[PDB]
C-alpha cells in the first residue's frame, strides 16, 4: 500500500457572477454545542473564515493547504456527470472521495467497481444515500458524514415550508410581483397551522427539532420512528406515538418526512400510500426525493388528493429542467440548499478536516460520524441506515 | 335620524378572478375554542356561514345579508372603494353602519366622515382602525369597533414565516428551482441559519406575544418593547429582554418584527433617521401597517445593504398602485394583504362582525375589548393601544391602482 493519498473533492459551482467578496453580515452567531450534547466538529485548525463560502469550487471547504502540506494530492472539480466527467476519470486512482449531497458525485455500483484504490467516502454534509451501501459494505470502504451539522437547519426550513404551504405563500408573492392585488385569488388556498395536526416520519436530529418548534404553534404532534423516543421526550412535547407510518398518515393535515433514504424507506410515498392522506393534506420532503415517487406526487396535486407538496429534495440531482415538480400547481420547491446555508457550511467544513485528520492519522472516526466501517454498517449507520442500494436511476 | 331600520353599507375584496369558488382544498376547520388569555370567541345569537367559505368577498358577503334582510335593514355590497364617486362613497351619504376589512379598506377620511349624516358606527371587520380618522370619529360621536383578536394568531404565524423566508433565501432560492435551475451558490451566498440571531418585537400585544412564544424554540435570544411591560413571570419563561425604547432595542437585533398600531406616534417610525441603530444586514418583518415605514427609506436601506431583507403583508396605501417600489426591490418577501383573512380567520371575523352588529341593533353595549372609540372618546382596546390622531392622509393614492 502508500502513505500518500489522492482526494477527489466534488464541490458546486462559484455563484454565476462569481465567487463573493463581500457578504450581508459581519459575522455569524455563536453555537456552543448541539441539543442532546453532541459536541460541534473539533478539527486540530482550520484555514477559513466562518461565513465564507466553502461549498462551491473556489472554497475547497478550505481543505487545500492541510491536505497538500502532508504530502496528498487534492482534486476539485464541479464536474460529475457522466463516464465523461473529470470526476469518474480522476476516480480510477482516488482514495478519498468527498461530495456534498446538494451536488452530489453518486458512487454507484459501477464507480466503485472503478474506483480501485477507494479507501474512504466523505460526505460534507448528512446522508450518504448517493453512495451505494451495500458496495462499500463489501469492498471494506469506509463511509463517514458529519453527523448533526445541518439538522437544525433543516428543521428551520421545514417549519418554514410548513407555513408557507398552508398560508399559500409563493402565489400570493407571485400577485405582488407582478403588479396585482387579489386578495380573494390568495386566501381562496390559505388557512392557519393552529389546530392542525402534524405528523413526522422519524424523529432523529432534525425530526425532533422539528416536533419543538412546531409546539408553541397549537397544532397536535404525531409521530412515529424505528426507534421510540422516551417518555419524558414524548410527555413534554405531548408527542402522539404510531407504531407504522401508514397509521399515522390518516390523522395528519400535515406530514413531513425526515427519515435516511434506504431500501425500506424508498418510495415510501407512491399511489398507494397517497390514498391513506386526507384530501387537502400538505407534505413537506426536506430528507430525500426518492422517498416519493415524482409522479404520484404530481397526480395527487393534480386531484386534490394534496393541497401542496413543498421540499428542497429532488432525485436526480441537479434536477432535469423538465422535472415535473418544478412547475406542478402548489409547489413550494427549492433547489437542494436547506443543509448549505453559510451558518451550516462552516460546521460541516470543521467536521470534513476532523475526519481526514482522524483518518490519515490512523485514529478512530468519531462513532457517530460513521455510516459504513470495517465491513459493516457502524455508528450512526447502524442506528438509522439499512443495508442495501438507493443509488438506481441517479444516471 | 331615530328608527329601527338602519342601511349597512359594507366594502368587501372583489371574488377571485375565475369566480367564487363553491369547493375548498378540505373537509372542514380546526375546531378553536378560545384565544389565549380569556378572551372568549364571538358569540353572535347564529350564523348563517358554513366555517372555511369564502366570506371576506363580495359574493361571500361575510354571511350578513339574510340576518340583516329579516330584520328590514337595507344592506349594499360593493368593492368599488376608492375615488369621490365610488359606489362606497355615493351609499355613505345616508349609511348608518359602514364595514369594511383592512385588507380591502374603505378609508374613512375627514372629508367622508364629514359627508357621511347618519354614520353612527365604522365597525372593521378585521383588526386595526387606522383606515377611520379616529379624531373626526372622536368629535362626531361615531362609535368605532373591530374583532379583537380574531386573526392575531394567523398574523404571528405569518410573521415567523416570513422571517425564516428572509434569512433563509425562500425567495430567490423558489425562484431558481422554478425557471429550471439549480444554482446552488447563488441561493446560500445570502442564506443563512436563524439560530443563535437577535429577534426584537416593537410592541408585545397579542400578535407580538404570540410571536415570541413561537420564536422561542428557535433557540434565538428575544428582546421587546411595548407601552406596556409585560408581566415578570412571561417575560421569566421566555427570556425576554426589555427595552424602554424601541431605539434603544434596535442596535441590538438581527431581526426586527412591527406589531404595533398605526397612530400619530407609530407612523414612519422606520426612517432614514431611525435605520441608521440597525445593525449591517438586519432583517425588518412587518405585518402591523405599512405606513410604520417610510418606503422610500426602506427601499434605500435594501439598496445599500443596510437591509439584508424586508418582508410583510402591509402597504400603504391599499391596493398598494402597481409602480409601488416594494413591488420591485431585490430582497424581499412581500405579499398582498392577506395574512389576517385566511379562511380560518375569515370564520371568526364573520362571526365578530355579525355579534356587534347585533349589539348595536338591539342597544346592548358592545364587548369592551371590541371598542375603539365610543361616548365621544378613546374607549377599551383604543384607550389601551392607540392615540388620538389622523392616520389617512396619503390614502387616496389607492384610487390609482
Ligand atoms: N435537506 C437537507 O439539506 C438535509 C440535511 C440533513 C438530512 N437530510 C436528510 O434527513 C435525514 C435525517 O437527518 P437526521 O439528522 O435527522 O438523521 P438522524 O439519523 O438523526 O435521524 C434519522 C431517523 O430516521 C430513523 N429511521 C431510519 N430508518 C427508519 C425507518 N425505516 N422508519 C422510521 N424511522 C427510521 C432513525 O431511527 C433516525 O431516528 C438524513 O439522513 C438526511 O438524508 C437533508
Ligand atoms: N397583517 C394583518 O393581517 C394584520 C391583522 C391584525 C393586525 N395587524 C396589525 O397589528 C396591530 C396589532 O395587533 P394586535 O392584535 O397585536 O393588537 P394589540 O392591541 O393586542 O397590540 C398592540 C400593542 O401595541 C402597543 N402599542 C400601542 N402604541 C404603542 C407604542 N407607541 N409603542 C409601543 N407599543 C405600542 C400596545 O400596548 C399593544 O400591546 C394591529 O393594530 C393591526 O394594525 C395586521
Amino acid at each position: 500500500m502508500g502513505s500518500m493519498a489522492k482526494i477527489l473533492c466534488v464541490l458546486y459551482d462559484d455563484p454565476v457572477d462569481g465567487y463573493p467578496k463581500t457578504y450581508a453580515r459581519d459575522d455569524l452567531p455563536k453555537i456552543d454545542h448541539y441539543p442532546g450534547g453532541q459536541t460541534l466538529p473539533t478539527p486540530k485548525a482550520i484555514d477559513f473564515t466562518p461565513g465564507q463560502l466553502l461549498g462551491s469550487v473556489s472554497g475547497e471547504l478550505g481543505l487545500r493547504k492541510y491536505l497538500e502540506a502532508n504530502g496528498h494530492t487534492f482534486v476539485v472539480t464541479s464536474d460529475k456527470d457522466g463516464p465523461d466527467s473529470v470526476f469518474e476519470k480522476e476516480l480510477v486512482d482516488a482514495d478519498v472521495v468527498i461530495s456534498q449531497p446538494f451536488w452530489p458525485a453518486y458512487l454507484t455500483p459501477e464507480r466503485i467497481a472503478k474506483a480501485k484504490n477507494l479507501k474512504l467516502a466523505l460526505t460534507a454534509g448528512i446522508g450518504s444515500d448517493h453512495v451505494d451501501l451495500q458496495s462499500a459494505i463489501d469492498r471494506g470502504i469506509t463511509v463517514a458524514e458529519v453527523t448533526y451539522c445541518n439538522s437544525i437547519s433543516v428543521a428551520e426550513h421545514v417549519v418554514m415550508m410548513i407555513l408557507g404551504l398552508v398560508r399559500n405563500y409563493i402565489p400570493s408573492h407571485d400577485w405582488a410581483r407582478k403588479g396585482g392585488w387579489n386578495i380573494a385569488d390568495c386566501v381562496e388556498h390559505s388557512y392557519d397551522l393552529e389546530g392542525m395536526t402534524v405528523g413526522s416520519v422519524a424523529a432523529g436530529r432534525i425530526g425532533l427539532a422539528v416536533l419543538r418548534r412546531l409546539a408553541p404553534f397549537d397544532v397536535k404532534l404525531h409521530y412515529t420512528d424505528r426507534h421510540r423516543l422516551p417518555e419524558a421526550v414524548e410527555k413534554e412535547l405531548g408527542l402522539v406515538w404510531h407504531d407504522t407510518r401508514e397509521d399515522m398518515y390518516p390523522h395528519c393535515d400535515v406530514v413531513t418526512l425526515n427519515v435516511p433514504l434506504h431500501p425500506e424507506t424508498e418510495h415510501m410515498i407512491n399511489d398507494e400510500t397517497l390514498k391513506l392522506f386526507k384530501r387537502g393534506a400538505y407534505i413537506v420532503n426536506t430528507a430525500r426525493g426518492k422517498l416519493a415517487d415524482r409522479d404520484a406526487i404530481v397526480r395527487a396535486i393534480e386531484s386534490g388528493q394534496l393541497a401542496g407538496y413543498a421540499g428542497d429534495v429532488w432525485f436526480p440531482q441537479p434536477a432535469p429542467k423538465d422535472h415535473p415538480w418544478r412547475t406542478m400547481k402548489w409547489e413550494g420547491m427549492t433547489p437542494h440548499i436547506s443543509g448549505t446555508s453559510l451558518s451550516a457550511q462552516a460546521r460541516y467544513a470543521a467536521g470534513t478536516r476532523e475526519i481526514l485528520e482522524c483518518f490519515f492519522e490512523g485514529r478512530p472516526i468519531r462513532d457517530e460520524y460513521l455510516i459504513v466501517q470495517g465491513g459493516a454498517l457502524a455508528g450512526t449507520g447502524a442506528h438509522s441506515y439499512s443495508k442495501g442500494n438507493a443509488t438506481g436511476g441517479s444516471e
